[PDB]
């Protein structure tokens, strides 16, 4: 230490120890991480019950549950949907003798998990588990057996022991509901989905964090519940009724492909970016977009405008350019240019959409070994959007062309995503179709925004990269402190939650038009944790 | 089930961590208000924001949203990344009194620089921060976007407990601007001064407005940032009335006002420092290697343009360039840029050539582009050599021409003047400070050779881009009146005085001449009192 | 139509206040950041002792080990481990007059350190430092001085000033026990190690933030000290002796290569995803896996098999096939496969392990300018195991085989691994070789799994992706809290910890069978700190 700081120092008034602190003594416990088998029951949906009965487990927290994922054997490709645990989630109950204690939609423990990248590697996450695997021959392993965790997060971990369920000697009952296994899984027309999905079977066990304490001093407590209500398809509006004590209120939009065979053209697998997504759907592309062959190329619908490439490299398709330059291409072939490998349009001599369009320039080399063109560089203004369009729509009836002018081979490698968690119009919640928010509470306008602002605090204030248009009405450190809500009066008719949205609007002759949306409303409500003590007779019969 | 084990394990005053009193907290509600500036205009663009309302008792989380516009035209163009940042120069909140709370545009930056997500929000993806190339006068080169800044103040430190109250008084929220030139990166090219014409910045402030019924206001302390930039090329500032300072950091800025802020490459989006050499590397590996029928053209007289030999080895002086190119034309040779760039002081001395920073070059040409396709590089290109300004490779100081690229090549240079770069080059890198004196009055308060103070800095905020800092607060916020180092009026301890060492490079070499300036930042405690009014007293 | 109400606040006893605190006074004190030099001693083990003696450093914590690693000069492959700080740690102690305070094992600071970035960044992980650099002539320099920051996280962190380490008038020693420099460096034989081992020194410098306190207020407290128990190679328990008062218990498996000469086939510098151990490893191969040859290629081993490719471009290696085709290869020149580059097999007719049986598809370009094959696509099995197979377990006495079939340039650009904080099986420790683990408290089962869920516990509860199967005692907060812990019973017989585990079954034909394993466990016992006649720790029992 040096003189300055020496005489900086060397009076007497009431200071607090920030050197030493008072070591308190805690209430005496010990904790045991408890593993239990459930009970499946089988629209023959699959259930799991849990049940927990015990006198030395006082409390417990951390409920997380394991699943057994089969080998699968066969022919075809398949892959599981990234955070597969996640996924197959429908529904969490925790419930007692007096009735449910806390509940949640499957959705809605994902995004509460979101933001925990480790919840979700747990979950299923790698690349043994989400790239889309083939086999060959029908005794082939597609995947190998594996087991996956799903941290079924609860208001009882906030502040560890302190927040804990404590179980006032009686049963608790941990119901988990399943989605179909076509919700986690993405497959090609060749798989055998049919013996898969009667074969396949839920295989779950629930590990809890358990606590046997001496003499537990238990107190009232408060609980946040999350209710969802999901508008009616393509309405802008949803209402919440009976909102008493609301800590906050969440809003989402989600597509609805019930109108598709839910097929899609391409898929990343393990790799989920952006970039990952779109260099998947060109790659897919390029095979029937760009062709070195021995004359006018065959194996193309009738309704395919195949142009042979000049020498001048630049082919054009209306008012669009694209230069196609190939090396090392065999005097005898020839390179050409699909003009309209996927086209839309809802009027005879109109606005087209055209995939091959969106595309400027497209580079690479002709291997004579392979047969092949191996592409050096594309320059393409393909988007998220482009790659999340069901096949179902390039071929609807509102469009006046075939739509899908691909290869038979292309058109074979298509693969079924059933993902119940997606958000937006894309599969990377990337385009933002709400231009205004409006929530009234009863007649009151509550709040109104244009931009996302509500998001990008939800973002900020939970430490979130993927977040929803959320109001929060309690900045009150939970536990420790009652919840702020916001209160109803239910004279005024201020006891409902009416969100209303201006979506975006889209131009008729692009496929994503017919993109069905549903609008996603949280709320969740405050509720009183009580425990009941009393005597009671009962007459002997 | 529980195991027996644990059961046979289990007068005493024992604290109950199984279960809390609920306690009941001071009625308030919040919401999220969003409100428009009034703008004013060396014509710098100035954003007040006057908050005010019988309702509205605190506030804290400003977060600040500017609408980008539709950028059109002909050239390249791209925004700085985390542009949100880069375009404040200085944040104010004020009351009837004065101001509450300050900034500078780069505090705040360094403030956020370790929260990703308040990053991402200010603008970071490849839309906003690649390099976009607008080839007709109507051609769309940015689609317009909104941006959000998160305004980090002390008031959201502890939440609630921290927000600013308003008592009764107006409170007003004024934004400084940076020229639009400092968060763009464009070429020649693009017609900038249309574009700084037409250029106008659209704010809206936002924050977490609290109504709280009956509040019971006490008084609190605040820190309060003070910036001090070096006379350019000093290696000492001095803080002067430092009474209670709880924090002082010191760290170097270049200046390129020496210079016309073009620079070779720019990786945009991809931020790595391997990103920001394989940007320059590519840039220069064109001219670098040609593949011509006879000797190219094209380059200045000045340029030495040399045939790879069959066995593929060029010589330029000590160092050995291996060259070998496949499917060359018969008509056509391989040909090696001996000088693209150099640089010396006098004629038979020490050169710096980026030509002999290479050593080996891999590629197939293409006759279908007429082009070389590279495949692999062995070079020893460094992060500086990517952050030198073009101005200096043409500068009175060299005795050489300096730029020996192609004109295609020259007219692909990019403006860069983004505000808040660090050291002598664009990813701070390069430590050009050896030794670190800070004294308070006479004596001498902290010295350090390496920079474990910065060391410390990373480690205590969990950071991975510190600068030198002494914390002298090591006391929990808000909860606590912070620790500060306390000045002696009659001692004549009452100023912070920087004095640096920095390292001397070799006069040969470009970076040499990029001036630096010294920044030291001081952290002074104030009072905050609302009595007649938010108001705030310095500690004396 | 467009105005939407811009209203506020549309949703509206003993309080406590939430939007107001008294600024408590704290203790007057300064802080300073002090560096010192230490003594070097010389089995000839580095140790390194820094003396804290001054009269106005009342306490301190946050203690930072800063290593001046000098320029490497010479010929052959050089490169520094990840995370070089650390790793050079063998042990540090702090102690008084009175004994040890607080010490701990290389690995075990380095585990606790394994979820700080920051930490792990200064340490020294960077390209500069971590990739393989080679030296052409004996004056090059292979790597250039650099100076490398090791945070020694101690209990005394915890809480900032309330948890520092309090001087009471007392000598704090610093102890730091190095490893040698063969364990932090990664090279091949060519590198002159004998000179470099010779001329390396390790230099040290300690720094720590001191604290000058104005009338401190001194009171006890109490701390965490970690005990680690090695197993005896390839035993499946380890016993912790004189457990009494234990806050956690931590068991995870490491390799011994004591029967090998910690030599490694490939090896990936700074990239240190599980993709980028198998890329490099895929890499060292395909030198020798496909040759362009005038006739049959030479330099192999008679025990090789290089295969000439068909025009049809399958080589069949039994009911493995493997699909070769380069492109531009000249008329005078062929296309080999090498069918057995590595194999092993315990009986002359059994299953063998063949690591060309592990390539599908191989295709590529040759360049005539530079006479080497340029590979495009590489479809391969290879796995993470692969990449960490010491090259000794390939020529092991077990195989009947020769197994070593690479050329002499590839089995030249092998390097030398000691790593000493190596888990599990391989590099990443992705492989868990634990089917079961059964823990007891004297002869009475504490705690039995089958699958990790210790590890994932371990993971979600500290928010770290590489975890160890874990038990935890207490959660309660540190410092405020004494802490939970498991109580011994002397004269019931519980007081020791034994770990028993149960190693997952290995194919026998496959070469990490014969990979040795050591069981870790490690320990935390409560000692309460006192400051009566200096600074003292006693062991709660
Ligand atoms: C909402 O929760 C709060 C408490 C109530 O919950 C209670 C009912 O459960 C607690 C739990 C679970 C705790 O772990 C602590 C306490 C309490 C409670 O009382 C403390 N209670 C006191 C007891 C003494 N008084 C007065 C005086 C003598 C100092 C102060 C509080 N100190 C306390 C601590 N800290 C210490 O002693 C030490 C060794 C250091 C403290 C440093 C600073 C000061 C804190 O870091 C500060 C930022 C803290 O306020 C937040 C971490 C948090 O607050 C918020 C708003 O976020 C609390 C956890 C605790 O660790």
């Amino acid at each position: 230490m040096n003189n300055t700081i020496i005489n900086s120092l060397i009076d007497s008034i009431k200071r607090s120890n920030v050197f030493a602190v008072d070591s308190q003594i805690p209430t005496l416990y010990m904790p045991q991480y408890i593993s239990l088998s459930g009970v499946m029951t089988n629209d023959n949906q699959a259930i799991a019950s849990f049940e927990i009965r015990d006198q030395y487990i006082t409390a417990l927290n951390h409920l997380v549950l394991s699943l057994e994922l089969p080998e699968v054997k066969g022919m075809g490709r398949f892959g599981y949907v990234p955070y597969v645990g996640y996924k197959c989630i429908n529904h969490v109950s925790i419930s007692s003798c007096n009735g449910v204690i806390w509940e949640i939609e499957g959705e809605e423990l994902y995004n509460n998990c979101i933001n925990n990248t480790i919840a979700l590697k747990h979950s299923g996450y790698s690349s043994e588990l989400n790239d889309i695997s083939i086999g060959l021959t029908p005794n082939d392993t597609i995947k190998e057996p594996s087991t996956v965790y799903v941290y079924i997060k609860t208001p009882f971990d906030v502040e560890d022991t302190f927040s804990s369920l404590k179980l006032s000697d009686s049963k608790i009952t941990v119901t988990v509901t399943f989605n179909p296994v076509s919700d986690i899984v993405i497959r090609d027309s060749s798989f055998d989905f049919e013996t898969f999905n009667k074969e396949f079977v839920y295989v779950p066990e629930l590990s809890f964090i358990g606590y046997m304490v001496k003499n537990v001093q238990i107190k009232p407590s408060f609980i946040e519940k999350p209710r969802r209500v999901i508008g009616q398809i393509n309405q802008p509006t949803a209402t919440v009724t009976e909102v008493h004590a609301a800590t906050s209120l969440s809003v989402y939009t989600k597509p609805y492909y019930g109108n598709t065979d839910n097929k899609f053209i391409s898929y990343p697998g393990y790799s989920q970016d952006e970039k990952d997504y779109i260099d998947a759907y060109v790659s897919r592309l390029l095979d029937d977009l760009v062709i070195v062959s021995d004359g006018p190329p065959t194996g193309y619908p009738e309704s395919a405008e195949i142009v042979e490439v000049p020498e001048d490299g630049i082919v054009s398709i209306q008012d669009a350019d694209v230069y196609v330059k190939i090396d090392n291409v065999p005097d005898n072939m020839s390179v050409y240019l699909h003009t309209n490998l996927l086209m839309f349009g809802t009027r005879k001599n109109s606005f087209i959409y055209n995939i091959s369009k969106k595309f400027s320039a497209i580079t690479g080399t002709y291997s004579d070994a392979t047969k092949r063109t191996i592409f050096a560089h594309i320059s393409h203004s393909i988007n998220i959007i482009d790659t999340s369009i069901p096949v179902s729509l390039w071929t609807s009836q509102r469009n006046v062309y075939n739509g899908d002018n691909r290869s038979a081979e292309s058109k074979a490698k298509d693969l079924f995503i059933n993902d119940p968690f997606i958000k937006g119009i894309d599969f990377k919640n990337k385009t933002d179709i709400i231009s205004r928010l409006e929530v009234r509470f009863g007649n009151d306008v509550l709040y109104s925004e244009n931009g996302p602002i509500s998001r990008i605090y939800n973002e900020l204030l939970t430490k979130s990269n993927n977040g929803t248009r959320t109001l929060t009405f309690n900045f009150t450190p939970k536990i420790f402190f009652r919840p702020t809500t916001i209160t109803a009066n239910v004279s005024r008719g201020k006891d409902k939650l009416s969100v209303r949205v201006v979506y975006s609007t889209m131009d008729v002759n692009h496929p994503i038009y017919y993109v069905q949306k549903q609008l996603v409303v949280v709320c969740n409500d405050l509720y009183k944790v009580s425990y009941d003590q009393g005597v009671s007779i009962t007459k002997i019969m």
